[PDB]
């Protein structure tokens, strides 16, 4: 075995995609070997692909998926509207685990936060990460609620026993303002904020976004995940 | 004593406010006492006034704060911003008893969400809810999201040993989309889902709003919450 995490997010839109990629980056520039699977990807009717940002931004190769439904919903509430079900948990834990080797990194992504229903029967990326053996980054916001949902969020996870591996904050803005910056340290004192990754990141180009990511979390603590 | 519920959202600008305003407003047109309680208030300085506002909206006059910070930050950094401090967690719990009365409901409004520090050393409003043995009545939106952050909420609650008296979707949009439909059919799954107020009902007068509480929750249940 090697190590899994799962990125998850306190909701939707906090930047969880650009974290992986971002991690995935900075982890491939220490020799890690890493690997991403997003189980159920939604909103492909409009171009939604998680797996693709992460290959453009970081260049992973390895890749996995095992859904992919069209509208721009919840996974539950997207299956049901093109007419299927969700995958079977037993998929998605066993493609995760093939995925997992000795020196190799795998990031899991969810969809949105860590309760939505992400297999079928109403079976969780927190399940996931329990049957795994995974422990959890959590992507925040540094906006007002922030402190409320990481904590929910990290509540949820210690309640079955899923180690909390920090906080990253999805977009940092420019110029941060008053509740950034006492959210940032507000969120320091509950767990390790593991990175910050600046509010744009996301249209870099390849040899940009690895630069900013090289830059944004500890050398140590990356090399330390294997 | 009568029922004390708090008032606690999925997140800020959920319409707890609103929320409490509808409770108070449905409960006062089935002849039940009703005194809305605030015991940490920030934003002061841009106006905010959720005691104030629930005053505005549904008429009542007995209203409780405690705390007020000018900024519109966590209480926490509020009252760092001001050089105060919090409440003391039996300084929360005093106001709350003070209002409590055989034959009244006691609506406490939390700030932002339910782990929102609002005494030290971490002191939540689930903490509070413990201590006057009240249940909690969660205010949720219907957009993307909302499940996730209600099912944390109510395992939370669970975890202190906190009833839920059911959840309210704060806004309901007119047309609801594909989106909010089925969050509202998949929130029903979840829990009691008591009402869900239209948008923009900040913007009914007195009459209006009343007649909208009124509909909004059912009878049964209002007048079930105290006898
Ligand atoms: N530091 C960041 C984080 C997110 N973003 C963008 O803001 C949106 C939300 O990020 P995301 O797709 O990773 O959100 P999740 O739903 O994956 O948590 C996306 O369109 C990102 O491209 C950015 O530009 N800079
Ligand atoms: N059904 C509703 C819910 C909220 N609102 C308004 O939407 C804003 C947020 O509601 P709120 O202040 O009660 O939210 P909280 O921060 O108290 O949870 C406020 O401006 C309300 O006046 C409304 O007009 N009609
Ligand atoms: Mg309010």
């Amino acid at each position: 075995g090697g190590t899994i995490l799962v990125v998850t997010g306190t909701g939707t839109g906090v930047g969880k995609t650009v974290v992986c990629a971002a991690l995935a980056s900075a982890a491939r520039q220490a020799g890690i070997d890493v690997a991403v699977c997003k189980p159920v990807q939604t909103g492909t009717a409009r171009g939604d692909d998680d797996l693709a940002e992460v290959g453009r931004l970081a260049g992973v190769t390895q890749l996995a998926g095992l859904a992919r439904y069209p509208q721009p919903m919840a996974p539950a509430a997207a299956a049901e509207h093109a007419g299927m079900a969700l995958p079977a948990r037993d998929q998605i834990v066993r493609l995760i685990a093939d995925l997992d080797r000795p020196g190799r990194l795998t990031l899991v992504e969810g969809a949105g936060g860590l309760l939505v229903e992400l297999a079928e029967p109403g079976v969780t990326l927190r399940d996931v990460a329990v049957d795994v053996a995974a422990a959890a980054l959590v992507v925040v916001t540094a906006d007002l609620g922030t402190l409320n949902h990481t904590k929910l969020t990290l509540e949820a996870l210690a309640a079955q026993q899923v180690s909390c591996a920090g906080l990253v904050i999805g977009s940092w803005p420019d110029p941060p303002g008053l509740v950034a910056a006492s959210n940032r340290s507000a969120l320091a004192r509950i767990a390790m904020v593991r990175a910050a990754l600046p509010a744009g990141a996301a249209s870099l180009d390849a040899g940009d976004f690895a630069a900013m990511s090289a830059a944004a979390f500890d050398r140590n603590w990356v090399a330390g995940l294997v």
